[PDB]
C-alpha cells in the first residue's frame, strides 16, 4: 500500500522527531521549467524596539524629487543606501525609481496598476495599510534588488520590512515595499517587462497591510508566523491573476527537499526557501477550497486577534469542521495533495487548478521529521508502523 507520514506537532520551533525503526518493505521508486519557479522574496521580522515615528502634513515629495532610501543587500544581509526619483505620484502609490534602466512609462504603469487594481484588491480582501508618515500614500521603490541570482539562478522579486514603520536604524519612516527590476522583469536589462511583476505588487502589499492589522490595529501586537504570512501573499497573487501559481506547483513537483520531508511551518531561511513557498501556497489554496466562505476566510485569518495557530483553528471550526483540530487538518492537507478527491478533506473539491500536483514517493523514511514535515512512500508488504516512533509521528494508510 501507500503511507503518508507526518509530524503532527504544530509548534514550528519543535524538535525533529524520530520516525521509528521500520522494515524496508518499501518500493524503490523532470526539472522545474519556468525560471519564475526560482523566484523568492523576503519578509523580515518586526523589531522588538517599536519606537514610534513622530511627525507634525506630508507634502514633502513630488514628481522628480530625489530621496535616498535604506535598502537591503540580500547577498550579505547588510543595509545599503539607494537614491531614487519619484516618477509616479498617484492616488495611493508613489513609485520611486533607482534603476537607470527603468523608463518613466514603466513607473507610471506600475503606479496605475497599483492605484486601479492592486490596492482595492488587497484592501477589500486582506487588510489596509498604516500611515506612519500621514501622507495618505505608500512608497513602491523599484530598483535592482541585490541577491545571489548571478551565482544561483534564484532571485528576489521584492521584499517588505516592518522596521520601516518604526523609528529604528535602517527605517525609512514610511509605508514602503521594494520591487525588483532585473531579473524579475526579464533577463535582458534593456528589455524589461514591468507587467511581469504586477502580481508581486499584490504579494508585497499583503505583507504591508498584514503588518498594519496585527501590529497597529490589534492590541496584542503579535506578528503572524512567516509561513502563513507568505501563504496569504501568494493567495493574493492568485486572486490578482485569477489563475493558479503554476510555477509554485511546478516547483513542488520537482522538489527533492519536499519529497524528503520539508516543513510546512518552519521557514528554512538558510536552506531551500522555494520549497516553503510551494508548501505555503498549496496550503492556503487547500484552506480556500475547504472553507465554506472560500476566499473570504483570508481576511478572517488576519482579523483574528489570537496568534497564528489560534487564528487557523478558529477558521477551521467556523468554516470547515467544528470538531477538526488544526494538527489533523494539516495531515489532511498532505493526504489531499496525494488523493485530490473531488470532495471531502482529501482533496481540493475537484478544483481543476490543482490536478497537476503530484507528490513524489520515496524509498526510505528520513530518520527524523521536522514539525509538519511529511513524506510519502509505498509498500510491497503489509508493513507495520514502528512501535518506537515519536508520538507526534502519524503513519496514515492511503492506498
Ligand atoms: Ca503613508
Ligand atoms: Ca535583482
Ligand atoms: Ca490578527
Ligand atoms: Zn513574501
Amino acid at each position: 500500500a501507500s503511507y503518508v507520514v507526518n509530524n503532527e506537532n504544530i509548534d514550528k520551533d519543535g524538535r525533529q522527531a524520530y520516525t521509528g525503526s521500520y522494515n524496508r518493505a518499501a518500493l524503490k521508486q523532470m526539472g522545474p521549467q519556468n525560471r519564475e519557479a526560482f523566484k523568492e522574496d523576503k519578509l523580515f521580522k518586526a523589531p522588538k524596539n517599536k519606537q514610534p515615528i513622530r511627525k507634525s502634513g506630508g507634502k514633502q515629495y513630488s514628481l522628480n524629487d530625489q530621496r535616498t532610501f535604506t535598502t537591503i543587500d540580500n547577498r550579505t544581509n547588510q543595509d545599503e543606501q539607494t537614491t531614487a526619483t519619484l516618477k509616479y505620484d498617484g492616488k495611493k502609490a508613489q513609485v520611486w525609481v533607482a534603476d537607470q534602466y527603468i523608463t518613466d512609462k514603466q513607473a507610471q504603469n506600475i503606479g496605475r496598476e497599483f492605484d486601479e487594481r492592486i490596492d482595492p484588491l488587497i484592501e477589500n480582501n486582506f487588510g489596509e495599510p498604516s500611515d506612519v508618515d500621514n501622507n495618505g500614500k505608500v512608497n513602491i521603490l523599484v530598483y535592482d534588488i541585490k541577491d545571489n541570482y548571478d551565482q544561483t539562478g534564484t532571485y528576489i522579486g521584492g521584499y517588505f520590512h516592518p522596521r520601516d514603520l518604526y523609528n529604528v536604524r535602517g527605517s525609512n519612516h514610511s509605508e514602503i515595499f521594494y520591487m525588483d527590476t532585473y531579473p524579475s522583469m526579464g533577463t535582458d536589462r534593456q528589455h524589461l517587462n514591468e507587467s511581469q511583476i504586477y502580481s508581486t505588487l499584490a504579494h508585497q502589499y499583503q505583507h504591508m497591510v498584514n503588518a498594519n492589522e496585527n501590529l497597529f490595529k490589534e492590541q496584542s501586537q503579535e506578528e503572524m508566523d512567516p509561513w502563513l504570512n507568505e501563504a496569504l501573499s501568494m493567495a493574493s497573487e492568485q486572486m490578482y491573476l485569477n489563475a493558479p501559481l503554476n510555477s509554485r506547483i511546478d516547483y513542488y513537483n520537482n522538489s527533492k527537499s519536499i519529497a524528503y520531508g520539508h516543513s510546512l511551518i518552519r521557514w528554512d531561511e538558510q536552506g531551500d526557501t522555494l520549497s516553503n513557498f510551494s508548501l505555503s501556497y498549496l496550503f492556503i489554496e487547500y484552506l480556500k477550497k475547504q472553507s465554506d466562505n472560500g476566499e473570504q476566510v483570508f481576511k478572517e485569518l488576519i482579523n483574528d486577534p489570537g496568534d497564528t495557530n489560534t487564528a487557523l483553528q478558529n477558521a477551521i471550526h467556523e468554516h470547515v469542521d467544528p470538531n477538526l483540530s488544526l494538527s489533523k487538518f494539516m495531515t489532511n492537507f498532505r493526504i489531499a495533495l496525494v488523493k485530490k478527491e473531488n470532495s471531502g478533506p482529501y482533496g481540493f473539491k475537484g478544483d481543476a487548478d490543482f490536478n497537476n500536483v503530484h507528490p513524489q514517493p520515496i524509498s526510505q523514511i528520513p530518520e527524523t521529521l521536522a514539525p509538519q514535515g511529511s513524506v510519502l512512500f509505498q509498500t510491497n508488504q503489509d508493513f507495520n508502523v514502528p512501535n518506537d516512533k515519536d508520538e507526534d509521528i502519524s503513519y496514515n494508510k492511503v492506498n
